[PDB]
């Protein structure tokens, strides 16, 4: 049969040619060991070749054995970590980084994240990124939760332009403009809590826009994003749920369907705002 063919490696060439998958298993709370463990596992097992850490999440060795022990070459697996608020800075960055890959278990990272901005130290730990990235700890490096103005005032203090912006991004929050302003900048865009953390699966607008496909409100939700020319990266702890999220390179949403799901934003957040959320800093 072959893992290999059966593989979700539909991707996205990011600006440096590294080709990431636009489908990721998100990880945020999946408990440390057997859980973890066993949810990752299940998600390579489905076809998963790009799965979303870090260190904040305190997951990363459960994320590592699942890698270490499901029968796919690391060549085939794209793994994202972040580094979390309370080590940013040039030094802490580095020590950080290093952390999370023993944990990880891992020569390379495949994409390392910045992952809230904060006040003015992102500059700082963005050199210490570009110096992983020059030797080759890290295949690509990005941003996430970065609004526009984040994005310009690093552009102008650094070396490489990050490559990634992941941001929330759901049928409530479109972030049409800030994935246009990305998309200028030829930065790709990646969603987070992209099935809106659950709260948008029984939707009565998506779920009718499913039924004409034989889809869920989730598999459209995925799919909306995708053919938006995001990434997405959602997350389950249940088996049956992680296959059902695969199963978006079959259908196709309408230019209808989509300007109705575009329709329906309500610039609502699930997370802190950026702007304001300085925890650990
Ligand atoms: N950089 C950042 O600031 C940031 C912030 C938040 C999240 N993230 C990342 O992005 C990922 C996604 O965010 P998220 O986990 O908060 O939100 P999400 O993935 O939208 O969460 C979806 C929720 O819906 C359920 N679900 C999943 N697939 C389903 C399906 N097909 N049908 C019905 N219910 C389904 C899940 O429950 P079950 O587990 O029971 O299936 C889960 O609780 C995270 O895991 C994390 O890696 C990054």
């Amino acid at each position: 049969g072959s893992p290999e063919f059966m593989a979700l490696t539909q991707s996205l060439k990011l600006s440096n040619g590294v080709m990431m998958p636009v489908l990721g298993f998100g990880m945020w709370k999946l408990q440390d060991g057997n859980e973890a463990e066993t949810a990752t596992m299940w998600a390579i097992k489905s076809g998963y070749r790009h799965i979303d850490t870090a260190a904040i999440y305190k997951n990363e060795e459960s994320a590592g054995r699942a890698i270490a022990s499901c029968g796919v070459p690391r060549e085939e697996l794209f793994v994202t970590t972040k580094l979390w608020n309370s080590d940013q800075g040039y030094e802490s960055t580095l020590s950080a980084f290093e952390k999370s890959i023993k944990k990880l278990g891992l020569e390379y990272v495949d994409l390392y994240l910045i992952h809230w901005p904060g006040k003015d130290k992102f500059i700082d730990t963005w050199k210490a990124f570009e110096k992983l990235y020059a030797d080759k700890k890290v295949r690509a490096i990005g941003v996430s939760n970065f609004h526009e103005h984040h994005i310009e005032e690093l552009l102008k203090h650094c070396k490489v332009a990050p490559m990634v912006n992941q941001i929330e991004l759901h049928p409530l929050l479109n972030q049409k403009a800030l994935c246009e302003y990305c998309k200028s900048k030829n930065i790709a865009v990646t969603a987070w809590s992209p099935l809106g953390q659950g709260h948008l699966v029984e939707d009565a607008r998506l779920k009718a826009i499913g039924g004409k496909y034989g889809k869920t409100a989730a598999q459209v939700m995925l799919r909306w994003e995708i053919q938006a020319g995001v990434i997405t990266i959602p997350k389950s702890g249940n088996e049956a749920r992680i296959k059902e999220n695969g199963n978006i390179f079959d259908f196709e949403l309408t230019a209808e369907d989509i300007q109705v799901i575009d329709g329906m934003n309500a610039g609502h957040r699930y997370g802190p705002d950026p702007e304001v959320f300085m925890n650990d800093f």
